């Protein structure tokens, strides 16, 4: 089923984002694409950002999050610690898959300073159209990420 | 100053393991290499070796972590579910070098069936020997990141 | 319509020729898969190998070639120096499905000590079933390419 | 010893040239940096480019050379069709010192729609200030290379 994104990104991303959010909505897996990010060319924060993402997530505004920054790096690091969310660092398209396949990610991280726009395309259509696989050991390791979140509280 | 450094991986990295180890030592930049992955052929869960890895850090038996799964991941993931811990993917020399210089990250995560032993070689010593760049932009953001953490609680 | 694949490599391969033979194979995209590297495990060098790839093509005895080095640098520059030939360094699926879809390539080169196996997966399925764009730009720029190899002479 | 770099490319990077001049400049390893790429906003054939840095090279007007595509393949296709040339595709920081180091590469390929800039100012960066290995077994490769060239003729 086509998914609702929710885009987030800090100032690196802010010249390409429309160009992002057009890679998304063609990509036709998306019903809806939300921009959070900056609206102005300024200087901005990117855990600010992240935590938008995340809480349109976990209240239900959107299904699937895709965060910018010049790595990705920093959205990684911000979006894996809010309860619930799983966000994965993608850079090419097997990334793209097994974070889905495996990881079961809510988020999508990528570097528009690291990653090409082509390939910015392939793991954004990778991401959003790959389904977790039903093999259970996989799901058991994300279970266990949702121990290690309940127990540092 | 050269780092303690805490090595954990799951059975992706089990046969290259050792090779890993020696890339560490010949770094230059380890006072020493602990491992803490799989000392036996069996198939287990990348998120309880996180956990290994993580604790060390936070006991302060180790310095700095390199955590290995199939595409450094999962890894990610659960490490960042650490309080205290920033857990950075990385797959070449700039995301090893920004993880420190931007993102002050404690723990290396890399993926051993996406990244070739050399760019590994390349990753892990250019992550040991790079300090956090001292404008001031990218310590706020990461304590950005501390305070969403504790906000998560 | 499945493809008949000579693989030639240097050492750098020895240890994993077979588990790329594999690959080959088990993409659905090959007929047949002839392996023209070492067969013992002694050190060679990667020009040797790359000519026995070329001419196995030239010759009609394969459609299309891999080559493996430790970054697949050498492999590429050897190849590109018979006439006739078109040799691609590709490390994701974005440069495997250009490789092909805008250049054309006879020949994918891949390093295995740059790119992990998961991605040579990717690379090589990817090269093996994405054929030329009929849009007439990219098939004038290989006939260029063409031009400049006979005029070298 | 700084270079003289011949820099040229197809419409592909027509928007970020004169930032990759920049870097080049910005490198210290460049005593010139010449722009041979397109001065207008129009389509262009990449062979086109290629031949004009190669022959820049041959004629000893640049000592090195960067040739910009779409993926850097075309550029490496091409500009290896010139006898004397040796053209590598790089796409991080082992490729580009290893295309150095073993393969004396005259030309760096890269491209733009698949490699970010940051990752580009480390490939330049540090292929132009790479030198190439003392150890003979690399250049008797190397020479091996010009005895195929001289045989296609």
């Amino acid at each position: 089923m086509p998914k609702r994104v929710a885009l987030g990104c800090d100032h690196a991303a802010y010249a390409t984002h429309q160009e992002i959010m057009d890679m998304v909505n063609a990509s036709g897996a998306a019903s809806k694409v939300m921009y959070m990010g900056p609206s102005s060319d300024t200087s901005v924060d990117y855990p600010d950002y992240a935590a938008q993402v995340c809480e349109a997530i976990l209240k239900g505004e959107a299904d699937t999050g895709i965060l910018v920054c010049g790595t990705g790096i920093g959205m990684s690091i911000a979006a894996n610690k809010f309860r619930g969310i799983r966000a994965a660092l993608c850079y090419d398209h097997v990334t793209a898959q097994l974070s889905r396949q495996h990881n079961n990610a809510h988020i999508l991280c990528i570097g528009v300073r690291t990653s090409g726009m082509e390939v910015i395309r392939d793991i954004i259509e990778t991401f959003l159209t790959t389904e977790p696989l039903a093999e259970g050991r996989h799901g058991n390791r994300v279970d266990k990420i949702t121990v290690i979140e309940e127990e540092q509280m």
